[PDB]
């Protein structure tokens, strides 16, 4: 009755600009408010960025010198190829952390210099890293990082905060552990430290209580104080200065037998070429490393792009990080990528343009070069509680996410895997099972989907569902169905079942009268049904088939236009010279009425 | 205006008579037209059944003697288990050529009798992939089955049956070959033969090629001549009788070379227990086969099942496999699934009941009784011959499904890599390459899906879009926009691009008007969104603060129960005290249009 019948339809200075944006706001500073908020958020970051390199170089297995170098040509080399303005890419303790493995791996397999050969493996694979960045960068692909959510770096993070603070607790004793580095590596390492306890020193966990208790209350204090003291209180140099300037008026090395940082050479020795032999061997790491690099940091460069108002780009983005890991690797260093707390206390304070990042690169040049003969006889237990005290934030994350289960219920199962995935087994093999465990959970969530009868709403054309509403009136037998899944291969077995459950049973039915009613036509309401396998269109041309048996028709509804495409297309299935497919659903209904 | 509002809604013999199914058709066999047929049957698919199992026995590397005791066990222990009628659970030839791979391994590993430890390992990995199915079984579990697509089994019977014609060369040519058994084995194998071709007989190719040239248009005037013919003609086993009744009254061993398997004992021999220090080494091939195996016999019995009017189960036909790899594995025999050519073969000519598969057990019994004298000095290229000719299934497969492009456009894909990554690497990397491809397929299908403007249907309250119909009135500007995907994280910066694209751009307007219109209000039918993430909450809230600020707004159209559950109770979106959701998309133009 009154068929709506629509019809069918019928079938290079720009680019200079881009790779070097340093040309692109220097000509015009606009020194009125440019400079002075910049400069002092530069020192501020510089100092508080002296502690952390030491300490994250540390974490790699090597002397903390060649940190120096990687900060430092990190921090100079993207002020000439980046396009964003609150990054301030510097050093990622996970980084460190992968960077470790690596280097243990090969030189416990390789090698039997030690501190030579513990420089040969990073430059290596943050030069093939990088090559790698720029490989991905040239081919302007980028479609891998999207695979990556946001509830699951958030709970690697989190691993690798655990490992973190397991593969710190030598230096916060002062033991000699062997390399226990693989797959079960966090309950290893703590049952060496148990078994192996009753050694640990008496100076070795003063010292470290003590630098504790100095340093938690007052981080407690500065992360909700910030308004009478606007700049944050830099007590991190403040305590290495005061511990420092105790081991060496005060002689804690002859008197105690604590941990002392090596020499520290005076700087910028001639570049060298790395080890083109170790290539094949350390190329499954490379992958390891810059897709989480590139991930974060354009995640972090897109959150604070639309915050002050500007636009970045992503096939430049790739690049200041691809070289970020290609120049300085012909100069002893390792991988870098961006920063979390170091931006944020950078945005917070100042920060008007890009030129902080030099500041960033200048003070530590000073650090670099007359403050070689300082920084002797300092433990290597307070560089320890220096990186334990500053993962406050990867371990508030508990507070959160198992109370914002309410959101979303399964981001939270995926999030706890991929955390304890992470902490448990390893850094890669943790990634690799929470990339494909949230790929699995959506076609998870598309098995087993809703279904229900449906309707009508009372004076409109409107059809909402019975099974979640009050009353709606329906006809005696015109039982309408829907289905709210793409019905593919999955789930053929599941929409079979529950449209014979919710309405008859064709078989049964048949049996029973062969052996020797109401529901004169079931309308299907596929409105939802964005795509259909072959196996799709063989279902719904059986349970046509079925059903027309026992006397009863089937007619579907409101199909999108590539389901009505690939019905047609689709086998032979319904359509030849027959009607059988409708335009809203409201009008099979009058349809139907009229038998 | 009219504000549709509905209302939210508030908040033992029994199993004996399953387990063993011989007890509830033997006491009424109605014989008046339930034997003949049935009887007829089981003769010709024994007569059918003697030359293809002591083929398939020596593909697996063993004797052709081993293959009599399988399928003997296997055809008498789906009579006392099995619920299907027309199955016949006899030797599958892709579950020999794993077989053949793991004794071939296991054989080349720890070994180096051949013939009595080419028994142990195939015992012992069938006992084990039977506990497998049994206790795949006793947890009623069997979700696993339904990952296996029906276009990815179609390919990996094609790649097996390519590694069956190669695996197959040795013994058309009487070579020596040695176990080239691994990751390239196709490659491999082909040209260790054409290395070592300067070598083969005149005897294992003349009788090879005369009788393929008996079989090969024998077979293809069988296949579409059945009208005149009624019961397909067992040219196989009159080939068979014919080549030893030459190589024996001919003295084809002393005057040539060509291969020939003798020894050939009476049988039944004491049973062995199999061995148990194997297992540990062997169990990751029982889930490489009891899977295969499960799957194609459940899917073959439903098949037939509801084609001749009655019902399967499926917690009993996964005990009957299972317990087919138990009793038989204690008496010196491999894994068995169902037939193809052999159930076919037996539905066809009379098959009345179950208990056709007793007489393919019977004829077998008189096979290995008295007949083991004869059936010496036959040619290994006879059997060899016999197992390619009867491949004619899985080639025919090459001239349809790359014509039947059209239906699927991505069933193709899945099937010709799953056909080429289990030809070319092997049968287990084979099938995960083809499980794992299928299932990030659909995934691909979510990302970069369809998005148009949608406009009126002329006189109703239909609306269809404007992409893909013709002429449909559009209001100036209430530009309505409609998604048909989850929207969850992999696609929500298509979205974002999309709705940017179509509409206009906020971000951009918003810098042109800072740096110092129509479409007053845009309407998301969000009627295909059919679940969304945290991302999908926090994208859908970015558009609405976006899209306020320029001076516009945005509500959102007809999602289903749990879309608004997930808004309302996620994080706060859209809903304290506001309208802001409606319930159809004319009522959101009606609501829109007073302004």
């Amino acid at each position: 009755q009154e068929k709506s019948d629509t019809n069918f339809k019928e079938f290079a200075k720009n680019m200079i600009l881009g790779f070097l944006p340093v040309l692109q706001w220097l000509p015009k500073y606009d020194l009125k408010k440019n400079i002075l908020g910049d400069v002092m958020s530069g020192l501020i970051v510089g100092i508080l960025l002296v502690p952390q390199s030491i300490a994250y170089s540390l974490l790699a297995g090597q002397e903390p010198v060649y940190g120096l170098y990687t900060s430092f040509f990190a921090s100079i080399i993207y002020f000439l190829l980046g396009t964003s303005r609150h990054i301030s890419v510097g050093i990622f303790g996970v980084l460190c952390l992968m960077i470790g493995e690596t280097v243990d791996r090969e030189l416990q397999k390789a090698g039997y210099d030690k501190s030579c050969y513990a420089i040969m493996v990073g430059s290596t694979v943050t030069f093939i890293a990088g090559v790698y960045q720029v490989a991905m960068g040239f081919f302007q692909v980028g479609f891998v990082s999207v695979y990556l959510s946001d509830a699951l770096l958030s709970g690697f993070v989190t691993g690798a905060s655990f490992t973190i603070l397991t593969s710190q607790a030598k230096y916060l004793l002062g033991l000699n552990l062997p390399r226990t580095n693989g797959v079960g590596s966090l309950i290893t390492t703590w049952i060496h430290v148990f078994r192996n306890i009753h050694k640990t020193n008496l100076c070795d966990l003063i010292t470290s209580l003590l630098c504790l208790l100095v340093l938690l209350p007052t981080k407690e204090l500065n992360e909700h104080f910030k308004s009478k003291l606007k700049a944050p209180i830099p007590i991190e140099l403040v305590v290495v200065v005061a511990a420092t300037l105790a081991s060496h008026f005060g002689k804690l090395h002859e008197n105690y037998n604590s941990s002392i940082a090596g020499h520290i050479p005076t700087g910028f020795m001639p570049p060298k070429v790395p080890e083109w032999n170790l290539i094949p061997s350390v190329a499954v790491d490379a992958i390891a490393i810059s897709i989480i690099g590139f991930a974060i940091t354009v995640s972090l460069s897109e959150m604070f792009a639309k915050k002050h108002g500007y636009t970045v780009k992503a096939n430049q983005e790739m690049y200041a990080i691809g070289f970020c890991n290609i120049i300085p690797s012909f100069f002893h260093c390792f991988t870098t990528s961006a920063a979390l707390a170091k931006t944020l206390v950078k945005e917070s304070t100042g920060c008007h343009t890009q030129l902080s990042g030099v500041v960033t690169a200048l003070v530590l040049l000073l650090v670099l070069l007359v403050i070689a003969p300082l920084f002797y006889s300092l433990q290597k237990s307070v560089l320890g509680v220096i990186t334990i005290v500053n993962l406050r934030g990867a371990l508030r994350k508990f507070r959160d996410l198992p109370k914002m289960w309410s959101i979303s219920r399964m981001d939270t199962v995926i999030w706890f895997v991929t955390m304890l995935s992470s902490a448990l087994l390893s850094t890669e093999i943790g990634l690799l099972v929470g990339v494909c465990f949230s790929i699995f959970c959506v076609i998870l969530r598309t098995q087993k989907p809703k279904s229900s009868l449906l309707g009508l709403v009372e004076e409109s054309e409107v059809f909402e569902s019975v099974s979640a509403y009050k009353n709606l009136q329906i006809k005696p037998g015109i039982k309408i169905f829907r289905f709210v899944a793409p019905l593919y291969y999955i789930n053929k077995e599941c929409f079979k079942s529950a449209l014979y459950k919710q309405t008859v049973n064709p078989i049964l039915i048949k049996v029973a009268w062969k052996k020797a009613l109401e529901l004169h036509t079931i309308v299907i309401d596929c409105s939802a049904i964005q795509f259909l396998d072959t196996a799709g269109i063989h279902t719904l041309k059986e349970v046509r088939r079925d059903y027309e048996a026992i006397g009863i028709q089937v007619l579907l509804a409101q199909c999108n236009p590539t389901v009505r495409d690939s019905l047609t297309n689709g086998e032979y299935c319904k359509k030849e010279e027959e009607n059988l497919l409708f335009y809203s659903v409201y009008e099979a209904m009058a349809f139907a009425e009229v038998s």
